[PDB]
């Protein structure tokens, strides 16, 4: 067209906010169950009784972070989708008016309505640097305790810490916590992968799968360690029109189940574990999400960033037809509804998912 007035890359960007969202969730639900570590009548000495200590202050941190995720990071994301939302309303709302003064060859009056626009444009990207200010802080935070948290449970470099005096004890340990780091780390990528095939999907098909996966968590906790699993998989999607049933969708489903494959096995563990064992279990789950945390914040604040951007950038579209218009011949002025009802259109079809990712994906109570 002549002017670019639609959400430009909104849609990608809300996609991976949705995804963010959804994983930073269940981070926090699953920290939020994991109980102190119970290591009571073991002798640690008094070191390792210091260090008990600092993990039982660590952890009870973990869960103040969490919490604020849940009650005060997440719902200033969801401002951001919100005013997609408003934006599409306003969009919508001043649509017949525009068309009207480009009839009635009013450029007062159309050029005021494009200014409004802006404002609302502009509005939303400085929103957006506020919001992004608040995970920055939040981040650093999370940081704070991830690092705080390892350096008690393993020293600096994996070689001393609450772990060492309970290796000091079982030489099996070390080989244990080995295992754990690498289930859950191939457990991420599993859930990565899935992530993947939903965005890939597009915006529509991104949100069908977080309600789906969103709605079928559950999180078991077994000796002290709290896991996540996803009730039935990617099942209740296979009506839903977005291909599980193509090779992609099959290899989604076989991820997600290979996900739950490994909260079976780390359970598994915990069960047939002694009290020191389960410790060493429950810690290295926990020093894990606790990094991943952090690091899934980061991405959020990349995926913002990028909103900032497409907010800045529609900014500069509207602004470029405002300064044309006085200037502006009646043929090209005539065109402007091209450009108004191409928008309307984009606008109208990121409404409904904007919505979804402005409230809280449904899990259970």
């Amino acid at each position: 067209g002549n002017y670019a007035l639609g959400p430009e890359g909104l849609k990608k960007a809300l996609a991976e906010t949705g995804s963010h969202i959804l994983v930073m969730d269940l981070y926090a639900k699953t920290m939020i169950k994991q109980p102190n570590v119970n290591l009571s009548n073991i002798d640690l000495g008094s070191e390792g009784g210091e260090l008990l200590k600092n993990i039982h202050l660590n952890q009870e941190l973990s869960r103040i972070n969490a919490n604020y995720w849940l009650d005060t990071a997440k719902p200033q994301i969801q401002k951001t989708a919100r005013n997609i939302v408003n934006y599409d309303e306003q969009f919508q709302n001043y649509y017949d008016t525009l068309v009207e003064t480009v009839q009635k060859k009013d450029k007062a009056g159309l050029k005021e309505g494009i200014n409004d626009l802006i404002t609302t444009i502009n509005t939303n990207s400085k929103e957006v640097t506020d919001v992004i200010k608040m995970l920055q802080d939040f981040k650093g935070k999370l940081y704070q305790n991830s690092t705080d948290f390892k350096n008690n449970v393993g020293g600096p470099d994996g070689k001393g810490g609450l772990t060492a005096i309970l290796a000091g004890q079982q030489a099996t340990i070390p080989q244990l916590q080995a295992e754990i780091e690498q289930l859950r780390s191939t457990q991420k990528k599993h859930f990565d992968d899935v992530l993947a095939w939903s965005i890939g999907g597009g915006l529509g098909a991104a949100i069908l799968v977080i309600a789906a996966i969103g709605g079928a968590v559950v999180i078991v906790v077994t000796g002290g360690t709290a896991t996540p699993a996803v009730v039935g998989g990617l099942s209740a999607l296979g009506a839903a029109g977005i291909g599980l049933g193509t090779a992609a969708g099959v290899t989604a489903s076989k991820h997600m189940d290979s996900y739950n494959e490994i909260s079976n096995k780390i359970g598994e563990l915990s069960m047939k574990a002694d009290r020191a064992n389960q410790a060493v279990l429950s810690l290295t789950n926990a020093k894990e999400t606790l990094a991943y945390l952090y690091q899934t914040v980061d991405q959020a604040i990349l995926s913002l960033t990028n909103i900032q951007k497409q907010w800045n950038t529609m900014g500069a579209n509207y602004t470029d037809l405002l300064d044309n218009i006085d200037s502006m011949q009646d043929h090209k002025f005539s065109l402007i509804p091209d450009d108004l009802k191409a928008a309307k259109e984009s606008w109208n079809d990121i409404h409904k998912d904007a919505e979804f990712i402005s409230k809280d994906i449904a899990f259970k109570q």
